[PDB]
């Protein structure tokens, strides 16, 4: 797949100049969503999101990774990217514009915006192991699966996005991703699609709790320890259920719980394949 080639000048005409004040107060910035900060803006009546990046080579590195990552992979749970512009240092990727923002900020109501349904979570974990499904499938390797990394459209579709570290058991001088999310061996080097898998099961364990992966002012401060807690028989998963929902059932919460219980396994090789995880979330429902 071949992408437009965008302007800078058209890029910074439908932002407002890159205005770095919020939606509310009149500007035009997001706030920032990865080595770059994100931005609305009108592209001939469409609705875009325009990330403009953001050593100076690295940057650059990332930028044509996600750009050969998104021309060979198209999915329903991934991001849609338009265009771009390299013109110097200032690089823009445009993406068709996800109005529900990012998991992250959806599971922590992030400007008054109403709690999540465990109806539309439910959609939001398949929707999410659908996407992976797809990279694993076509092999790459996320090596960055967050809750802010997964995008909600005007349905609520999850959509997978940040594909500027994605790879094609090798090992690595430059350790990178969100270190409350990561499996051990990621955390030491490895490339794995395992890891993804188990970054996913902490991004489960958000969906259930409400709770973010790290929290300073929490006991425990990382939510991967809340599976030792639980194992332990000191508490249950029932105990940690997001209070924010109504349609919250403990048998599909159980069984949600199941999963990411099972990606979190500190063995990478006990962690069950991205396959075996979408059939799981898809018995759930159904
Ligand atoms: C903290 N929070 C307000 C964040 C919510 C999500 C915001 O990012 C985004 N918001 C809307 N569409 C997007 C489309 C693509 C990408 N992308 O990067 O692929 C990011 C997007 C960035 C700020």
């Amino acid at each position: 797949t071949r992408f437009h080639s965008f302007s800078f000048y058209e890029l910074k005409n439908v932002t407002n100049n890159f205005d770095e004040r919020p939606i509310s107060v009149g500007g035009n910035k997001m706030g920032e969503g990865g080595f770059g900060v994100v931005y609305k803006g009108y592209v001939n009546n469409t609705t875009v999101a325009v990330k403009k990046l953001a050593t100076t080579e690295e940057l650059k590195q990332q930028f044509d990774q996600e750009i050969k990552v998104m021309a060979k992979c198209q999915h329903e749970n991934l991001v849609e990217l338009l265009g771009f512009s390299s013109d110097g240092d200032d690089l823009c990727l445009v993406y068709v514009y996800m109005p529900n923002g990012s998991l992250l900020d959806r599971l922590s109501c992030l400007d008054g915006t109403p709690p999540l349904s465990w109806h539309m979570r439910c959609k939001i974990a398949q929707g999410a192991a659908n996407g992976i499904n797809f990279l694993h499938e076509n092999h790459h390797i996320h090596r960055d699966i967050k809750s802010a990394n997964i995008l909600l459209d005007e349905a609520f579709t999850a959509k997978i996005s940040d594909f500027g570290l994605a790879r094609a058991t090798v090992m690595t001088s430059r350790i990178v991703g969100t270190t409350a999310y990561m499996a051990p061996e990621a955390l030491r080097g490895e490339i794995t699609p395992k890891s993804d898998i188990y970054s996913f099961g902490v991004v489960l364990l958000e969906i259930i709790t409400g709770l973010p992966a790290v929290d300073e002012h929490r006991e425990p401060q990382l939510l991967l320890d809340i599976k030792e807690e639980i194992e332990d028989e000191e508490k249950t998963i029932e105990d940690y259920i997001d209070k924010k929902m109504n349609d919250a059932d403990s048998t599909s919460v159980e069984a949600m719980y199941s999963v990411a219980s099972q990606c979190l396994h500190e063995k990478k090789n006990k962690r069950p394949d991205i396959k075996k995880v979408q059939q799981l979330l898809q018995e759930m429902t159904a």
